[PDB]
């Protein structure tokens, strides 16, 4: 009854690709339950109309839990049960998370996309390419120095760090190229967890390969002893990198416990990147489906925001609705209640917590898309509580989801609301800001309309940095806030709806394979480490089965 | 261009059928590649095995080896006479592809396919390894950060990290910098993945459960008291194993001639036996009458190691064994320059021949047949041939033109291996004993095979050996980590060097197999791209690859 | 050239006589420099002390301070009227000499001599310090190598190494690399020697035995449990002391006007009180009627610190205190550019004046007289002067042209200090208490002296403070480690900045004295030569120096 203990009947993905309209020649199988669909499927369909895009998001996430994917999948399965033609697009998780704090499922309970074990491990080798397409470029840099450094790159300015898909601290700050004039040039760098590599970020925003390629040739690796930028393009590396991602460009097909087809592609950080799965998996999902559920990392002040301002902006998508997830316990948590006494009733801590969800509602409205809250059901939640949460939603259609437990069935109501609102309230989508605005301007719009922050404070580094980019020509790019997700403010302790506060960005990075990434707090946790109790320590694989994952 | 040679492949699932594999025992990675389960072997555990045409080669030279081509091209001929035989090769490190380009699996009309899927990601067998290693490293470094419960000395740590790219800048580095939250600063580096003890364990393991344990014994470092610490004491054994549940399965692909070819594993031939994985062949055996397998470097390194590492543990008995070699190759062994291979010379071709002749002899010593295999080249004229032809006066000697003729040019030799394997019944025996002495095992490997009048051990090579034997890692085999371009450690002594001597400077322990006794600086465990990389030149058309 | 100003010196041994020093209490370092023993003080322990014309200055600016010149030039005048007074300065770091050249001790005809022996090695007082520090570091690093018996965390080690040269490349490094015999790899760096907590201890110690113990309390780092470890737990206390047995003695030299001048010590004025050594003055006192001493930076930093660090422990009571300042200097404080000092402006000269006026006030707060000292410059015309003259409407205000007139231009002011020190009897009191709170001590130093409406402490500044007080290093004084170019942390706010606020980012503990509360990035504990160093240009003739 544990989530993985729920291993049962999948249909061969060819049957699936078939029973969806995908040609057999456009399916690169991996087992009988995995596939890399050609981008031709899309390409030849581009003229038909798009399906309905339903973005699922959630409330300020707290340690109490909410359940985003679980719903995302449940919502799907439900729409399917109600006869609707639909797919789901979700990200392939990072590997390290499996060996440090144990791997989880694509959602959970009866709400999840499978084969679980694969998606949670090597899945179809997507990440590996990213890891290598990345480390190769890293070596072309180190090589170029080692070769006479024609381009004249002042090594101490190299930003292109190296990467690996495991949680390893020590690799955060290391010195490279040691040993003598025959081992490269001495320097300072480190490793970032793969999923956080800009390369992955690009895969999640590219149109196809030739596009993804040009992007690569835009990646900044460092600067000359003169100040001018040097890109991977100058190291002529886009083709090679490109060749490594040749097979990672295609989305991957896999189903739900209930068989509904779904795409698992991309999957980047959601503070240093848009926390969304690739546009290709979705765009291909929009022709092959009449309904498309997809989700975004972190609460709606981030994932949602970037989903709307970066993904959709580039992809030309136009969300029709948007479900937002919230539990009672997490809410009460936002109302001040500790973790321990959460099970105890308290409409009061619940009422002031609502301010949280009630803010996201309002924000999601700041985009022109209709919102529907989903109350992830939980044993302790009382009627005196749920019932309040419902009427409290004096703004958007509410509905409890029992998808975790009852699979598709427990998700029937929500579908009926989503569907209901997918008819009477057509969406009027539109980016929160404009690309031809000041950089600090863009940041305020967000901190001001979304985080509900009074204003923005910046450090001397933060300024020179910005000032550089704008004159260096990247001012008109999209912005990607990298704040703490456990709060509407860059203060992880300020739960609920924090008022009269100010965001302080203290550093500003750049991702020319996309845009400007400004971090507020130490939101630079680009490489997590393992716990004193490495989940990998209680790991073991039977002479047959795998135990403890 | 040998790449242009991309035409007419077949469903592997079918081949898996036309070999006796239940459909439920093949994981497809496209329609032309497929992981085959271990369940096959296990059940056909008792079924009659097959022969073992272990192909090997002379002494590498800037002229042109021919080891692999010849190996598959013979299989393109062998079964091309209605025979039940396969292949068992190795995936070529990735890094080389964007550094010094890439090449087909073997050569000419005998190259296993598809080409690209190989030099590249393939069934991502390396990546699996890569992670099963780095992680270990990650757990070691993490331990320290935790409180170093095992009281390990970060400075004695022998477990480096791993990436599969030619990165020089990564051969010597310092990690852990940054303070109490970044862990413990210390010195390590990166070695190419294929060069991982892990890839090795892979190439020498019965099954996952074997591999799992075969992992636990590998020493990561020692404590302040000098007490060895193993992945075991760390609890990363099974963990690592699960990252490998998919690579432990042998891959499956064909030849241009659709001959069932297994391509599983890829270890460093000098620091390790340099042969393909066991399971692949131990399983390939059952599923066939014959099995054509090759090893790394020359016959003094790869062949010897195949005989004392692989066969040893896995219990094979190399019914046959061939030895490749070309004219121009053996000529150089006579003083013949690289810009002087174009011309004929029946005297240098002669002396140089001593190379081919020395190997021959060594082969026979393992209680297994031998046969000469000759590469065909546009300049190896008549006069030259009729000389080497008769010179091999010692055992079978057939010419093979598989390159430009496919399985055809291999027919001649084909018959020969059958013929000389039908009448010549061998009794395979290890050229040395696992109970001798690390010091004496090197002794008989240096003496009889290379030709060392003696072996010398520097102040280091000594201290270690002792520690190893004082610990217990002394009853293990020995992988001679010396320069491959001569029986002697001297990379300049071509031919059949005499009166020499081999000195062992260092000695690294691999508790995931045997003992690597390094000679000269054969520590190129991490190569490095050139000033004119194929990477800078590789591009993928809005359609397909161009220049890889 | 002020260097050319090298003419007519005298035997120090004689001066030591004409002051009341037994010949057996002077260690000569040439005929014109001499270490005087501590035995002098000790015996004249009860003898009547003297006055303390503590000279200080305005707020530094790219125009020209004048702190030291004025200080000695007043002594060239004071005793130039038959008076028993000396001096007490500091040796200028070596590194600057081959980087941005060197200068005389003070300026004009008031520079202590010989010049060269100072900017250079002198009586090698630094070197002594330099070694007494590095060694400690050497013992710390050695301990680790031994087995880290104290269970110290190499990563928590706060004790860097030390060299007295402007080396950038040495500000962040990793040592210990190389293996079990090279010790434990870790991250540290080098800070200039004069900037050493050691030089400091020196400048604030009763005698060697005091200094010795004053050493033992200095924390080098902590353990894995967070338990402080001190030089004491290391046993380097006395050791270090013996390296210092010779520097603990004050040096002795004269003025161009042979006025007995003590030049002992030289601490960083921002990270430390920036005043000369105690013993020098506590001893200089006895041996005189008066003693003219100065401190580092402005009066908000050096003066305040002199009053709460030095006087505190050593029990002085600054009978007087002067405050230097020039026209052009206070003009800039009115918006006056550097390329705009040449001209007159009685309005900017006015506002800017607020600087001079703010300081004045603060002075009085310590219960000690005050008096304006004005630098004389070729462009500080009549109109300009008569303005600043009367503007100082608050306490004594005399002009001094010591520069081009020697002890002469100091006469005017001379009389004044005597006059206003004869009729104005002060009751010296610390501007804050040692029993308050680190948080509240910063409070009253920020409020009253700088002018902070409040003080803010970042997440770090907080955690530390707490640890310090939770340990005990909380009952100590406070050395404000902030930018010296303004009462405010903002290096751009000239004049008398108001409404501001001071934020403390960091907080470093110096258990060899007090607490350094760093503000902006005032961590320039290791400067760096320019792209056009005086080193590249210094040459010593087959006779004497040229360009230093």
């Amino acid at each position: 009854d544990i989530e993985i203990a729920q291993a049962a009947k999948m249909k061969p993905v060819m049957e699936l690709a078939r029973g969806l309209g995908i040609q057999e020649d456009e399916v690169e199988l991996y087992g009988k339950y995995k596939a890399k669909i050609s981008l031709d499927v899309y390409r030849r369909l581009k003229d038909k109309p798009d399906g309905k895009l339903i973005l699922v998001t959630a409330i300020t996430p707290t340690p109490a839990g909410e359940g985003k994917t679980t719903t995302s999948v449940g919502l799907t399965d439900a729409l399917a049960r109600l006869g609707k033609r639909v797919m789901v697009c979700l990200r392939e998780p990072s590997l390290g998370p499996s060996f440090g704090i144990k791997g989880g499922a694509a959602g959970g309970g009866y709400a999840q996309v499978v084969p679980m074990e694969d998606i949670n491990l090597h899945f179809t080798g997507d990440i590996h390419a990213v890891t290598y397409a990345h480390n190769l470029l890293a070596a072309m840099v180190d090589n170029h120095l080692q070769q006479g450094n024609v381009l004249n790159i002042d090594p101490r300015t190299i930003t292109w760090r190296r990467v690996i898909d495991l949680n390893d601290r020590a690799l955060r700050n290391i010195v490279i190229g040691l040993g003598g004039k025959a081992n490269g040039v001495p320097r300072e760098t480190g490793f970032d967890i793969s999923v956080a590599s800009e390369v992955m970020a690009c895969l999640c925003l590219a149109s196809d390969l030739m596009d993804l390629k040009e992007r690569f040739s835009r990646i900044v690796v460092g600067y000359t002893y003169d100040g001018k930028p040097v890109t991977a393009g100058d190291l002529e590396a886009q083709g090679s990198m490109a060749l490594l991602m040749k097979d990672a460009i295609k989305p991957n097909l896999v189903q739900t416990l209930e068989n509904t087809p779904a795409f698992i592609h991309g999957g980047p950080f959601a503070n240093i990147a848009h926390g969304c799965n690739s546009i290709i998996a979705t765009k291909t999902a929009l022709k092959l489906a009449d309904y498309v559920v997809t989700e975004a990392g972190f609460g709606a002040d981030l994932g949602a925001e970037k989903f709307y301002d970066v993904k959709c902006r580039y992809a030309g998508f136009k969300p029709d609705a948007t479900v937002i997830v919230a539990t009672v316990r997490a809410l009460k948590m936002h109302g001040g209640v500790p973790k321990s006494d959460l099970a105890t009733e308290n409409l009061e801590a619940l009422r002031e917590g609502f301010a949280n969800l009630e803010k996201h509602i309002e924000n999601i409205g700041k985009f022109g898309v209709p919102a529907v809250v989903a109350i992830n059901a939980f044993p302790t939640d009382t009627e005196a509580e749920l019932n309040l949460l419902y009427e409290l939603c004096a703004k958007a259609g509410a509905e409890v989801a029992l998808s975790w437990a009852k699979g598709g069935e427990g998700g029937l109501e929500l579908a009926r609301k989503v569907l209901q609102t997918l008819e009477s309230r057509p969406s009027n989508f539109h980016v929160l800001y404009n690309l031809d605005l000041s950089i600090k301007d863009k940041i305020a719009k967000i901190a001001t309309e979304i985080y509900g922050a009074d204003g923005v404070n910046y450090t001397a580094e933060a300024d020179k940095a910005i000032q550089r980019y704008e004159s260096l020509g990247y001012g008109n790019l999209p912005v990607v806030m990298a704040k703490t997700q456990y709060s509407f403010s860059d203060d992880m302790t300020k739960l609920g709806r924090p008022r009269n506060f100010t965001i302080t960005v203290r550093e500003v990075r750049l991702s020319a394979g996309g845009r400007l990434i400004v971090p507020i707090t130490g939101a630079i946790m680009t490489m997590p480490g393992l716990p004193k109790r490495p989940a990998a320590c209680n790991i073991d694989i039977d002479a047959d089965g795998v135990i403890t994952g």
